């Protein structure tokens, strides 16, 4: 009977403390109408607060608690279509006014774990494009690793989606914290294990050759991630590749530190079953 008045109480209030009550309330709630009414201007406020303000760990907290504020909303009052209004909040976000790739893209991260894969394209993109969101792109692109394990061809990898996406993520090699290159490339290997047969490969290597040079190991035991699901992927072709890939062993070999080991070991069985004779560059 209270819930209409309070809201609007707690909003002539807005003390970040009433914008933490109005999150409660909607989320504790048996409401609808005005919940969803609520949210919406909860919303507008927050994105004002950031553009023109954005303390800091009280808005971060906020806007976590809005994010799943609005997880439990959209689960409550599906997804399909909600999802039109959702991408247009999202878009005004953007530096004009961060909720945006932290926790918008953790939800979505959320929804995402192939009838949807058409409705979710734009805003996997979105996290792709967010580079700074670092974590927000992190998340993204470990979105897409996941879509690979699950969809395999059907994620077109091969397929249709994956020529959007590689583009994406070859953009963010290009043009961006370090620490994003590194998923990155790992997840070229989960795309290639998925599509097998479809045509990166000349790009793909190639960039792995100028990453083989170094970055902490976090970039070698990511390059030697992707050769091998590149190499498991095809079950194809990549053979003029392993004399390199066997030196950049080499390499590793004199210089004394471990994570690397195991990815470089795997990649070494991966060869031999695919290869054969890569014995020789071994010996």
């Amino acid at each position: 009977v209270l819930y209409t008045g309070l809201h609007q109480n707690w909003a002539s209030a807005a003390i970040s403390e009433y914008l933490q009550i109005l999150g409660i309330a909607l989320d504790k709630h048996s409401v609808v109408k005005n919940v969803s009414s609520l949210s919406s201007i909860f919303l507008s406020a927050m994105d004002l607060r950031r553009t023109v303000a954005a303390s800091a760990m009280e808005l971060d907290e906020i806007e976590t608690k809005t994010h799943e504020d609005a997880l439990k909303m959209v689960y409550k009052l599906a997804f399909r279509p909600i999802f039109s209004k959702f991408v247009e909040w999202a878009t005004t976000g953007l530096p004009k006014s961060t909720y945006r790739l932290y926790v918008v893209f953790g939800f979505l991260d959320a929804f995402f774990g192939t009838g949807y894969a058409s409705y979710i394209v734009d805003a996997s993109v979105k996290a792709l494009k967010a580079v700074e969101e670092r974590n927000l792109w992190k998340r993204v692109l470990c979105t897409l690793a996941k879509c690979f394990e699950h969809d395999q061809d059907g994620f077109w990898q091969a397929p249709a989606h994956f020529g959007a996406v590689a583009p994406v993520l070859v953009e963010q090699f290009l043009r961006n914290v370090n620490d994003v290159i590194q998923d990155v490339v790992p997840a070229v290997v989960e795309l290639a294990a998925a599509v097998e047969s479809q045509e990166h490969y000349k790009e793909i290597n190639t960039a792995l050759l100028k990453h083989l040079r170094n970055g902490s190991p976090g970039v070698r035991l990511a390059v030697v991630k992707c050769q091998q699901a590149i190499t498991a992927k095809l079950g194809e072709d990549w053979l003029h590749l392993l004399p390199e890939m066997l030196p950049y062993i080499s390499e590793l070999q004199d210089d004394d530190d471990e994570v690397v080991e195991r990815e470089n070991r795997r990649w070494i069985v991966g060869i031999e079953e695919k290869l054969g004779e890569s014995l020789d560059s071994m010996l």
